[PDB]
C-alpha cells in the first residue's frame, strides 16, 4: 500500500511520511506536484534533484527529522549509502545518496544491509534505532554513531553541533553530540585527533570565545599586540588587503563577518555543497577589489592561533598538513626573514 | 475504495485497462511520459498528449469503454456535453471526448451521479446496455440514450450500422453495432428527423457496398456515366475531379480520391484533425501539381449522392441546399446552367 | 584522454558512430534532442527517449556495439545484469539493455575493468571475440560468454542461429550470428539445458522455415489437419482461432497470427512494448468485431509445437505443463476431455 | 497593421495557411504545441520541431510559400542566406530553409525591405514571378533571381524540371517547375556552368525516365552488362553492390538500392537528415548481414553516370575526379588497375 | 579544443573561463547543467536566457569580469554588438547582445570586427585591450572606452560609476572612471553636455551631497525653506501626496528612500531591465495610495533644483527636453499662475 496518493495524504496532515493510511488527489505537471484543497491546487514540492519528480517527492517525505551529523562529515569519512533512513542535503535540496536501503522501491539496491551487494559499500548506522549497532558489528565496510558507550569499542567524540531539519545548532533540549566508530574490510579503525569547523553563517555569525568577543570589538593594531600576534600576518591571513585589485587574503570567516558589519560585498558561490573548505567569487563593493577563487575555512579563532603557532619558520615553502573534519587539509606556508608572508589552503 | 497512480498501472500491466484489481508496481514520470519498472528496466506505458495532466490522462485512458460506443461525430451533432459513469476515448485527438466527468475520476469529476444538480442544463450520454441507466434517463431533464432493441413508451430512432471498437470502425457481427437512439430536452422526449449517415472509411482500404459503387471504382468515367443516365449532373467535376489547371477543380466524394489513389497517389494535409461529418483537407496532386488549400469532403454511399442530387430543382442558376446527415443539417450550394448542373459542394462552414 | 559532448557530434557527423577519431563540431541542446550547425541551419541528431539525461544517452547511443549481439530476450533469461566493456542497445524501447556499465561512459560507469570488487555479485557478459575476454570469464565469479568456437576446457551449448545486426534481426551469411553460450556462478561453471528457441519474427514480414509451415499458410484448416493426422488437438481453437463469440478464442501462435492478417487486418496493441519470449497484445478482429485485452502470443516453428504437444499425457482434466524455452521455464495450461485437448495456452505470468 | 497569435490560428483553422483575412479564434500553448477550441475541445494545430519560439515557428511556418520553390540543396549550393518577402519551408528538417527574414515576421526580422544596408554582404533570393523583384535584383549587390522565361539584358541559365510543392517533390503539367537561374556577385552578373543535376527520388516509389534505366531494372546482371558493353567499368561493384564479404562494396548511385529493395529489403538509417546533393547512410542488409556504417549515395540518371564514367583516363592508377553537378563541384575518387575500372566513389567530404 | 566539459572544468576551478585544459562529467537536465563532485551531483548553471541550455553556460562562463559601462549607457549610445568579450547583463540574468565576435561558435557572426558583416553595427571596442584603440579608427561605425587621453580624439568624460560583476561601485583600488568616443558612418562625432543618473538601490540608498543629507535628515517645511524651493511644488513632485486613491507625483529615488525608512511599500517592476527612466506599480500599505505607472529617475537632488529653476514658467503647459545619460529625455511641466503645479517624465 505504498502510492503517490498516500504520501500525499501523509504529507499534508503529519508534515511528512509517518506511515498513516489514506489517499488525496494529486496532479503532476512540470517537475511539481499539486493537490486539491477545497477545490483549488496548492503547490506541495518542486523538483529539483536529478532524480524523476514522484520518486523524489517520496525520498523527500521519508527524511530523516531527527539531528543526524552534516553532510561533510559524512563524505569526510566517506559514507556511501544510508541504512533503513534518508538523509536529505538541505544545501542541495537534494538527498545525500542517490541510492538506498529498505525505503523506496525506485532507489532502493537491497531490503537489508546484510545482502551481498552491500558488503563493498560503507554504509551510515544510526545507533539510536533498535538493533543497528549488531549490524554494524556484521558489516564489512561502515559508520556507526551512538550517544553514549557501545561496550568492546572504542569512541571518538564528534563535534558538538548536528542538523536538524536543515538548522544547525548545539543541542540542549535535544543532544547533538555523537561518537563516531569506522571499519574497513572487516578491522575496526582508530579514527585520528581533529579540529572541527564550527558551520557558522555570515548573516547571523556569533563568538563562541573571548578571543573571538575581543577580534570583532577592537581594533587590528589592539588585537595584534595583546595575543602577541606579531610576525605572523594576521593583517594579510584574516583582516584581508583591499588596496589593489586583487583580494590580499581573507581565509577566515571571522574576517569576513567584521568586513561585513562594516561595508557590505557580494559573495558567489559557484560550487554550491557542503565542504569543510568553501571557495567563493567576492568583490569588495566599497574598493571594487575582487578575487574570483577564494578559499574559505570557519575555526574557532583559538585553534587557528593553535596551528599557525607550532610551525617552524626558518624554511621559505612548505606544505602543512592538518587533520580537520577527520580528513588531512593541506595549506601553503611561505616565509620571509623570520616572519610569516602568507598562509592559505592549498588549491 | 483506494484509488492510486500505482493501483492503475499494475491493472494496465497486467489486464491490459483498469479492471478494478487490486495491487501496485513501481512508477517514474519524467516529462509527459509514464514508465515502469519491469525486471530492473524502466517501460514507456503512456504518452501523454492531452491538455490534462499526465497522471490524470493516464488514469482516464486506462478506464476508457472498451465496448463498441457511438462515433465522437454522432455525439457532437447530438449536442452532448458529458458521459454518464464511464470514459469516451477519441482515438483522432488521442484524448477523451469530454473534459469533465461523472463518478470516473476525483480530478475531472464534477458529480457522483448523474442525478445532481449541477448536471441539469448539461447534455448527458446514458448507455441502456447497463444496468438501471434507462431509469436515470427517464428522470433527466436533457439527454441522449442508446440501446439494442426497444424501450417501452418510446419511439426509437434507428442509428448507423458501424461503430467504434477500441479505435477501430467496424460493422459487427460477433457484437451489435447499431443502436437505437433516443433524446430528450428540457423534460420533453424529441422527435429526431430523417437522415442520411456518412460511412466512415478510409483512403488506404477503402470497400464498396453497392453494386453502384463497384461499378465506379472499376470502369471508365465515360463507360459509368452512360449506364446510369447521370449526363448534365456534372460528375466528372464533383466527384472524379478536374486536374487540368492550377486549382484543383471538385473532388468532394471520398469515393472520388480512392479512385484517383489507386491509379497515382497524392498528398493530403489534415490541418483541423479532429472527427466531423465534413473534412476539409489541403491537397497536392503529385502527378500534375495541381492543388488546393481548402476541399471539402464527404463520404457518402454513392447510391444516396445520386438520391440528393436527382431531388433538386435545376431552372434556377443558384441556391443553398439544406440536407440532414449525420442528425444535423449540412449546406450545399448548387448551381445550375441552362438546366444541367455546373457545380455541388458542401458551403464552407 | 579527452571526451567531450561535441567530439562524439564530430564522430556521429563522419563515422556514423563513435570511432574514436579527434575533432569537435558545435551543439545545441533544447528540451531531450541534440542539434549540430551543418553550413548554418541546425540539424537533428539524436532524440532521447530514455529515463537518461539527454546528453548521457547520446554518448551512449554513439558507443553502442555494431556487430551482431544475442537478443536482449536471451540475456535477460540468463539473469545478465551488465555488460563488460560495450554498449548493448534495446532497438525495441529506444535505450540501453543496462543503465550501468563498465569503461564506457564517465557518468553511468560504476568501474573501470570487471575484476573490481563491485562486480562481484553481477552477472557480466564477456563477448569472447574481443581479447582477452574470455580469461576475464575465467577469473570471474558470475558471467556468461559467448564465442564463435570451442573454448578449451569448457564444455558448450548450443545459441540460436539468429541475432541483432543494428536493430535487425537475421540469420547471418555474410556474418556468423550463431553463437556458444557458458555461464558460472558463484565460480562454479553450469551446464544449461537442453532448450527450444522462438524465432523471433514479425507480422507484416512473416516466413516460413520448413515443410509444415509452407503447408500451413498454403492450404485449408480441414486440408491441414487431416495430413499431418492433428485432430483432437485443436488446432481451430489454438492456432487458427475462434471469432464466433464476442471473446476472441485462443491464437496463440504467431504463425496463425499471419494467416489471418493476410485475409483480414486487425488491430494489435502492444501495451508492454519490450523483448521478451512470450507477448502480451490488446487484440481487436475488424471483420467482426471479436476482441480480447491479453493474447499471450508465442512464435515457435509450427514443427516444434507438434512435438511438445505431442509429448504430453491426456488422461487427465487439469495440469500446469513446464517447457523450457529461451533458456527459461515457461508454464503452460493443459485442459482436456474425455481423450482430446480442449485447450493449451501460456499460464498468465 | 494589427498581427496576432489568435489572429495567425484563424487563417489557418480556415483558409489552411496565412492568406491575410481579419478574425480570431482562443489559442492554448502547452509544451511545444498549440491548440485551438473547436466546439468545446481543443485541437492540435501545429507541433514545434525547430530551435525557435514555439509561437514565433507557428507564424513562420503559416505564412510559408504555397508555389513551386527551387529544392533547398539548389539554394544551398547556389549559397543563398536569406529570402525576399517570403518564407521557404524545409520539410526535410520541419523547419524554416533560413533563420532570418526580410518582411515577413516582426521576431525574426532584420529588415523590412532587401534595399536597406544590412542586407548587402548577404546573398539574397528574389522570386522573379512576384511583380517588381526583377527590378530589386538589378539594384542589389549579391543575389540570386528565378524566372519563367527570358529577362532582357540577361544570359540564362535552365534550371533543373523538378521542385517542390508543399514538400512535394514533381515534375510539374498543371504548373511551370522548370525555371532559369541568374546570380550575381558584389555588383557584376556571374556566368554559371554547365551543370548536371540529380533526379530527386525516393527509394520506395522509385520511377525510371530513360529506356536504359527501364532495362536496368527489368533485366539481370550479366544481361544488361553485355547490351551496354559496360565490361570493365565495374558495374558490379559502384552500382549493383557486393554482399559477399561484411564490409559492404560500394552501392553509390540510388537506382541500385532500389532494385536491391524490391528483391531483399534492408535498413537505411539517415544519421544527418538534411536536402543534399549527396547523401550518407548507415546501411545494414537483412539478407546476409553485410553493412557500412558510412554509405555515400547520389541519385543520377544512369545515362548520366555512364556518360561521366567513360569520360575519365584509365592508364593512372589513382586521381580526384571533379564534376559538377547541382550547380558544385563533388569530388570523386577513382581507382583503375591495368586497363580497366577498379573503383569509383564520392570522396568523403 | 572547445567543449562543455572545459568550460565546466575551468568553472568548477577558476570560477570563470581562463583557457585552462582539463575535463569534468556533465549532466543537461531541463535548463540546469550538473556536475559529479564526489559522486553527486551539483548544480552549476539555471539557464533564464531565451538561447540554448550549453550556449549560454559558454557565455556566462567566458563573461567580462573587470569594470564595464553599464547596460543603459551602451544601449543610449545604440550599441549593437560587441567586440571579442561578452557584457553580462546581471539584471535581466542574460547576455547585454545576441550576437557575438570572436567568442563562441554558435553565435559569433564574425571573427574579427574588420570582416564587411560587422560595418553596418555599432561595435563597443575596450581600449584597455592591445591594439583594440586601431580597431576602432579602421571601423565604420563603433564607441571606444579608454582610462586616459588618445592623441588625435577629443574626450567626453564619462560617469563616476561602472559596474564589476554585477556591483555598481565608485572604485578607488580601479578606475571606473572612462572616457568615451563615438563615430558614425566614418565621422567621429561630438557627444554633448550631458546629466549623468546616480545609479542607487532603496534598500541601501546613500546620499552625496550637502543637500541630499538635508533632505533626509530635516523635515519637509525645514528643508523648502532654507533652499527657497517655494513656487517649485517639491511637496507633490518629490515628496509624494498620499491624501487621495490616486498617488500624486513622486517621481525622484530619494523620496522613495525617505519614505521607505518611514512605512514600507510594494514596488513591482513589471519591465525587468535597466533603464535612465524606470516605471514602477506602487501601492503604499500605510494608506492604501496606489498608482499603476509611477516614472522615477534617480538624479542628485542639487541637479533637479538646477533643472527645475532654469524654466520659464509663464506659459501654461511645454514640454522640457534634458539630455542625460547621453540622451534627451521629455518632461511635461504644468504652471498656474506663476507657480507650478508638477514636473514629471513625459511616457
Amino acid at each position: 500500500h505504498m502510492s503517490l496518493e498516500n504520501v500525499a495524504f501523509n504529507v499534508v496532515n503529519k508534515g511528512h511520511f509517518d506511515g498513516q493510511q489514506g489517499e488525496v488527489p494529486v496532479s503532476i505537471i512540470n517537475n511539481t506536484v499539486y493537490t486539491k484543497v477545497d477545490g483549488v491546487d496548492v503547490e506541495l514540492f518542486e523538483n529539483k534533484t536529478t532524480l524523476p519528480v514522484n520518486v523524489a517527492f517520496e525520498l523527500w517525505a521519508k527524511r530523516n527529522i531527527k539531528p543526524v551529523p552534516e553532510v561533510k562529515i559524512l563524505n569526510n569519512l566517506g559514507v556511501d549509502i544510508a541504512a533503513n533512513t534518508v538523509i536529505w542535503d538541505y544545501k542541495r535540496d537534494a538527498p545525500a545518496h542517490i541510492s538506498t536501503i529498505g525505503v523506496c522501491s525506485m532507489t532502493d539496491i537491497a531490503k537489508k544491509p546484510t545482502e551481498t551487494i552491500c558488503a563493498p559499500l560503507t554504509v551510515f548506522f544510526d545507533g539510536r534505532v533498535d538493533g543497528q549497532v549488531d549490524l554494524f558489528r556484521n558489516a564489512r565496510n561502515g559508520v556507526l554513531i551512538t550517544e553514549g558507550s557501545v561496550k568492546g569499542l572504542q569512541p571518538s567524540v564528534g563535534p558538538k553541533q548536528a542538523s536538524l531539519n536543515g538548522v544547525t545548532l548545539i543541542g540542549e533540549a535535544v543532544k547533538t553530540q555523537f561518537n563516531y566508530y569506522k571499519k574497513v574490510d572487516g578491522v575496526v579503525q582508530q579514527l585520528p585527533e581533529t579540529y572541527f569547523t564550527q558551520s557558522r553563517n555570515l548573516q547571523e555569525f556569533k563568538p563562541r570565545s573571548q578571543m573571538e568577543i575581543d577580534f570583532l570589538e577592537l581594533a587590528m593594531d589592539e588585537f595584534i599586540e595583546r595575543y602577541k600576534l606579531e610576525g605572523y600576518a594576521f593583517e594579510h591571513i584574516v583582516y584581508g588587503d583591499f588596496s589593489h585589485s586583487q583580494l590580499g587574503g581573507l581565509h577566515l570567516l571571522i574576517g569576513l563577518a567584521k568586513r561585513f558589519k562594516e561595508s557590505p560585498f557580494e559573495l558567489e558561490d559557484f560550487i554550491p555543497m557542503d565542504s569543510t573548505v568553501k571557495n567563493y567569487f567576492i568583490t569588495d563593493a566599497q574598493t571594487g577589489s575582487s578575487k574570483c577563487v577564494c578559499s574559505v575555512i570557519d575555526l574557532l579563532l583559538d585553534d587557528f592561533v593553535e596551528i599557525i603557532k607550532s610551525q617552524d619558520l626558518s624554511v621559505v615553502s612548505k606544505v602543512v598538513k592538518v587533520t580537520i573534519d577527520y580528513t588531512e587539509i593541506s595549506f601553503m606556508l611561505w616565509c620571509k626573514d623570520g616572519h610569516v608572508e602568507t598562509f592559505y589552503p592549498k588549491l
